[PDB]
């Protein structure tokens, strides 16, 4: 590993990174460029919590396995020479590094029939976001959400319980089309429904004339509000500039690699491989920016370590629906356990590929979500009989594996 | 440059480059390792002339502008070590590395209803496959072809001229809807099926008994011959052992580099920037393993050189029509010179986005085209009048931009 290493970003996956960096031994220098003028932080709060209680300093994350580290907050990196081993930032310094490490996330996609709005429109990524909508979710004002995704839905759970009208308008015929079994999806659209959302599927949003949204069904919804939340684009200026490989997101290997010699890139930025589908995606889930960026600095300091290798996973919280998914969201199969019901939801889903475990969801059920995600690891094919009945314990059906 | 220099595969991307690492100047060793026990050729004659003629010696590639270079042919690299900056090979041998080049290309994908078939079903890749094609093609004998893309309709038209009778099967309700305009499409077909060509749109095999094709509809076609045209999968076995980033296709950027420091990758195997789409794209065309070889070569070189960036473009001969096809196969809008006719065919499309041309198709009007990828190459914005008049010479239009 070639000292110095400076970083940029300072998300999750920027402080995973160098805390495993110095925990695995690495004791030359480190420097982290975070654009936000903000002690590091983690986003899902932000959604929730955060949006409802509003202290900040709930939500930081723990630099304390990152001694040593200069953090430079509030200072925008403007491109990299990864000829010279140089970044210039810009507070008019440059630095030097040995080892470059991308770590810029991604930023919300905007709306462009929204671009020349001239009511609110806020998107939902950083405290600062969060902290403009807080103030704008007060009682019985009415909000309407862009995006029946992750952001969408769990502020949609949140401006409920506020006391807050809520409208939703998804292009897809349904929600969490991303990452999410379509049994999934058709339940919580009920269960957001059953508290007061307004759903509209399959439109797309044409436009605004003075705190009114145009639809493309020819209609109207007009709000106090809007908050866009439409999926993220890849903060790959950088990379793109300085000739890394990228499309909507920097190619990396499961060490992290880049194209270019000496720059390595983790988390939300990077379009990498998928074990289970074999294929290249953005994946941007807490658990990849915290586990890739921690996989990376293993290989980093001990090249005698595997490379990234852990399966897609994360959790949403939707008001009463605590809501786990891993793996992939169809297969041949489905195994339902439980009854799907608005009354008490309590349930796991669990897919399979030619009797292969391929992925699952869980909610309001985490204690199967764990043994479900070991038996995933592994590829189990449990007799198909005793994943639906009942009586099966998933703990102790892994434990057999 | 590190020497030496290994090259995996002798296709015409390989050949290209090695002949260009020597003209700009590289005299250190030089190796390529290929697979095929053949003097290295060109491919576009086999669904042709070669088809129709069967002399190799007319289609061999000129090496002659790459002297000195050791071409181990019939053997197989079976991996690659890119610690110790090793070449397994399938006869026994280690070669050692300075630079690795994949220029492994792609392999004809496979008919997986077909895989159990007990009648002759051929892909139409090597000259070993085009022999085999050839001494079926005799006079009144049933071909089927599946797949309406480049090759299955070149062989469609080298069949016909042979006194072939050709039924054709394609998946999508189009022929050559990989990289065509519609327009042409829409031609192509309504050529083929005046020449006699049985075509079948939105049609899938669901297999084969007895010398008989099934498909999806509940029907037959009886054949004496099946030639499966279904597109390609990159021969990429060796990066993905290697921990190279890949995805049916070796990413890399624009200086042909991988994920893998001293290992590049050129030609069809690889997965790269389509600077008019900005997406990363297989890019399987001739000019593309000519070009991009080039190209790599001459930046290892020269590493003040630029990175490749020509635009894509090929041509496909289907009997009386020479098709030429540049950049994108859509826009917002299409401009066509000429009449769209059976009688005599003449005629060039222009695609344009928001006022810029994008692309542009040639079919028996290579004049036109040299002009227009000119045009192309400079995001050139005419006059969309002028570019419809009839009036308009495009090389003196061209020559005043
Ligand atoms: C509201 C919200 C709720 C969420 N809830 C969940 C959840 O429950 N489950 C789940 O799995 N995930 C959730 N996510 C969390 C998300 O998965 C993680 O925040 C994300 O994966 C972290 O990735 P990262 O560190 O790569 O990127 P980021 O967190 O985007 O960090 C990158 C940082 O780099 C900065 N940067 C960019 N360019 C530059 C530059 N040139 N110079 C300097 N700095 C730069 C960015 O501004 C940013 O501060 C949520 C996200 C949001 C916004
Ligand atoms: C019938 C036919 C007609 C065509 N007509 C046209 C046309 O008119 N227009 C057009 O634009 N293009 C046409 N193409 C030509 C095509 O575009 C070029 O042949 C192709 O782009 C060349 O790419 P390449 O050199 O990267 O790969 P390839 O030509 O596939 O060469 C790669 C070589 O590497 C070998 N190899 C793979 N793995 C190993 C290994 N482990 N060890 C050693 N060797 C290995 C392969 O077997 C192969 O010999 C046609 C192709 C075919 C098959
Ligand atoms: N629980 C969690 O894991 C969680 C929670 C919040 C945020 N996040 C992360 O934050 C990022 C952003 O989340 P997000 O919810 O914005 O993205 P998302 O990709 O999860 O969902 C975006 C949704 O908006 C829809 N959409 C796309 N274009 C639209 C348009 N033009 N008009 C209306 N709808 C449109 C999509 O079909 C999709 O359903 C993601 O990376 C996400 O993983 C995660
Ligand atoms: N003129 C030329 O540039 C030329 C000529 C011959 C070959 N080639 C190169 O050779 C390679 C292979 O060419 P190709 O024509 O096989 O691929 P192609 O991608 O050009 O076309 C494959 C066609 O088969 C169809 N298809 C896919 N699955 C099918 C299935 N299950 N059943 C029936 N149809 C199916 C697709 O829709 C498509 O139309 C390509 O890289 C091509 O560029 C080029």
């Amino acid at each position: 590993l070639k000292a110095p290493v400076v970083v940029l970003g300072a998300g999750l996956a920027s402080v995973s990174f160098v805390a495993e960096l110095r925990q695995a031994g690495y004791q030359g220098l480190i420097t982290v460029v975070g654009d936000e003028a903000e002690r590091p932080y983690d986003r899902p709060p932000l959604s929730k919590d955060f949006m409802a209680h509003g202290d900040a300093e709930k939500i930081r994350l723990d630099c304390k396995r990152a001694p040593e580290v200069e953090w430079l907050l509030g200072v925008t990196a403007q491109s990299f020479d990864p000829q010279a081993h140089t970044v210039a930032l810009s507070d008019g310094r440059t630095l030097p590094y040995g080892t470059l490490v991308l770590a810029t996330g991604a930023a919300p996609r905007a709306l462009p029939t929204l671009q020349g709005a001239t009511m609110p429109v806020h998107t939902l990524r950083t405290l600062e976001d969060a902290r403009r909508i807080q103030a704008g979710l007060r009682p019985q004002s009415r909000l309407l959400i862009v995006g029946g995704g992750v952001i969408g839905l769990e502020l949609a759970a949140t401006a409920r319980t506020a006391g807050v009208h809520v409208s939703l308008v998804e292009t897809q015929p349904r929600l969490m089309s991303r990452a999410a079994p379509a049994t999934l999806a058709d339940f919580v659209a009920r269960y957001h429904a059953a508290q007061g959302v307004d759903l509209r599927f399959e439109r797309s949003v044409t436009g605004s004339v003075d705190g009114v949204v145009l639809l493309d069904d020819g209609t109207r919804i007009a709000a106090d509000m809007v908050v866009v939340g439409i999926g993220v684009l890849a903060n790959d200026a950088l990379a793109r500039a300085a000739g890394l490989a990228c499309d909507d997101g920097i190619f990396v290997d499961a060490y992290g690699r880049t194209t270019c010699p000496d720059v390595y890139a983790l988390g939300d930025v990077t379009r990498q491989r998928n074990p289970l589908s074999g294929r290249f995606e953005r994946i941007e889930t807490w658990s990849n920016a915290q586990n890739q960026g921690i996989a990376v600095a293993r290989h980093l300091v001990d090249p005698t370590a595997p490379g990234y290798a852990e399966l897609p996973w994360y959790w949403s919280d939707q008001g009463a629906l605590r809501i786990q998914v891993a793996g992939l969201a169809s297969g041949d199969e489905e195994i339902v356990r439980g009854e799907v019901s608005l009354d008490a939801p309590k349930f796991t889903l669990i897919e399979l590929q030619k009797g292969r475990i391929v992925g699952a969801t869980c909610v309001n059920n985490a204690r199967d979500f764990a043994p479900l995600r070991r038996l995933l690891a592994v590829g189990a094919k449990p007799d198909r009989a005793a994943l639906a009945d009942p009586a099966t314990d998933l703990r102790k059906l892994a434990a057999a594996v």
